[PDB]
DNA sequence: ATTATGACGCT
DNA sequence: AGCGTCAT
């Protein structure tokens, strides 16, 4: 009781892209906007593969990993923007540069987490407490939240439902004191709409967002109303949310652990995880799954909104497939020059940009025949950022993986090269 | 023949 | 370090 944590200490909120990489290409191509549209890389295997979907492409039934030859089918309309390709291969520079444009805007709010290219976490512990010592919060201040779970007890259009939950919610607020977590979550909302109202004036992007108490909680809350709303999961809220929850819906439970869970408890949802020990859950897992099972499935979870707005490496890397797999030393070499004068353009901007200098080349191959997404991996020193010789380098450390007698052949032709800055010094 | 990424845990 | 898992 008295001594029970609750997990209930920040605030935390999860800002995520609607559809980033057609928002994208519908900001540059207005023929694009309001239509079934999806972004594609190649063209020439099955029309290219869907890597992006706008939700108006969506309701017909098109899905990322899909041949756009095959969403055609479903879409006889579709709209499509390739990715564009430099040097021989797909290069997601527009996409990243629109990353930072985004990521900047958040950082004015909060220290930000960067999750992936179009998502971020932000602590807004902080800020709530600085906004509650400022002022009753009106729905006014709430105009794309949701309030999950609600509403309930004793008309049906979703804006009308969005408006009851919100209004049975602030009816309940306790806004006097400023301790209350409700009181911090809902004013953290508020922050969030300026958040995103500010992302979508100086960006021309829409998104959605989470807003609760931890990370995972966050991520959860942000999924339940995409596109171009956000929501509140409070900690009341959990128990009802998670009674139905497949467990593989929590961020890190969607592979293998989740499917393990699954199969040794013999259970389906998350709120079913209540009902072991600490030392049940960690005796099957591990001691820190374990540990982190039995918290989050009650709602708490402690894991901190690293301050990171950086990605940490900067790679490159092309499958070649099929028979176009790589068969001999002039074609290895000639693309292990291609990746490298991308990663240089890349490294040398951000070195500009971000002031530090990787230090590290990590070189990944794959071999025709394994089974897994990387076959081998070494590294050796990055101590200049000039493409010959990073791509000279990096055959010296793969050239051996050739087992063809002759070394004018290579063997097992290469279907994957993966070139990776990392171990970054400021600079 | 999904592809091109990117973070973090394990030993 | 090199490999595996999980995720956009
Ligand atoms: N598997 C894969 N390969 C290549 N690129 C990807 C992949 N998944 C996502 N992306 C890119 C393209 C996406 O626009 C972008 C963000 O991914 P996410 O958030 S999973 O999907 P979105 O396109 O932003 O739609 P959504 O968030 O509204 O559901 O990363
Ligand atoms: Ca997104």
């Amino acid at each position: 009781g008295p001594h029970m944590a609750t997990g209930q200490d920040r605030v935390v909120a999860l800002v995520d892209m609607d559809c980033f990489f057609v928002q994208v290409e519908q900001r540059q191509n207005p023929h694009l906007r309001n239509k079934p549209c999806a972004v594609v890389q190649y063209k020439s295997w099955k029309g290219g593969g869907i890597i992006a979907v706008s939700y108006e492409a969506r309701a017909f039934g098109v899905t990322r990993s899909m041949w756009a030859d095959d969403a055609k089918k479903l879409c006889p309309d579709l709209l499509l923007a390739q990715v564009r390709e430099s040097r021989g291969k797909a290069n997601l520079t527009k996409y990243r540069e629109a990353s930072v444009e985004v990521m900047e805007i958040m950082s004015r709010f909060a220290v930000i987490e960067r999750a992936s290219i179009d998502e971020a976490y932000v602590d807004l512990t902080s800020a709530v407490q600085e906004r509650l010592q400022k002022l009753p919060i009106s729905a006014d201040l709430l105009p794309s939240t949701y309030i999950e779970g609600l509403p309930q007890g004793p008309t049906v259009q979703k804006e009308g439902m969005r408006k009851q939950g919100l209004f049975q919610w602030l009816d309940s607020l306790q806004i006097d004191n400023l301790t209350s977590p409700d009181l911090q979550l809902t004013v953290g909302a508020v922050i969030v709409e300026e958040m995103r109202a500010a992302i979508e004036r100086e960006t021309g992007f829409q998104c959605s967002a989470g807003i609760s108490h931890n990370k995972v909680l966050a991520k959860l809350a942000c999924g339940l109303n995409k596109p171009n709303r956000q929501t509140l999961v409070s900690h009341g809220s959990v128990p009802q949310l998670f009674s139905q929850m497949p467990i593989r819906k929590i961020r890190s439970l969607g592979g293998k652990l989740g499917a393990s869970v699954i199969e040794i408890l013999g259970i389906e949802y998350m709120g079913e995880l209540t009902q072991f020990t600490e030392s049940q859950l960690q005796s099957h897992f591990g001691e820190k799954n374990g540990s982190w099972l039995y918290a989050m499935c009650r709602g708490i979870e402690h894991d901190p909104v690293k301050p990171r707005q950086l990605p940490k490496t900067i790679g490159c890397s092309k499958n070649f497939p099929g028979k176009t797999a790589l068969a001999t030393r002039e074609q290895v070499q000639w693309w292990l020059l291609q990746l490298a004068q991308e990663l240089e353009e890349r490294l040398t901007k951000d070195r500009n940009d971000n002031d530090r200098v990787a230090t590290q080349l990590v070189v990944s191959i794959r071999v025709q025949g394994d089974k897994r997404l990387s076959s081998l991996r070494r590294c050796c020193a990055l101590t200049r950022y000039d493409a010959h010789k990073m791509s000279h380098d990096a055959f010296t450390v793969i050239k051996n993986c050739n087992t063809s007698g002759i070394q004018t052949e290579w063997s097992p032709p290469l279907t994957m090269l993966f070139l990776c800055a990392t171990k970054f010094s400021a600079s």
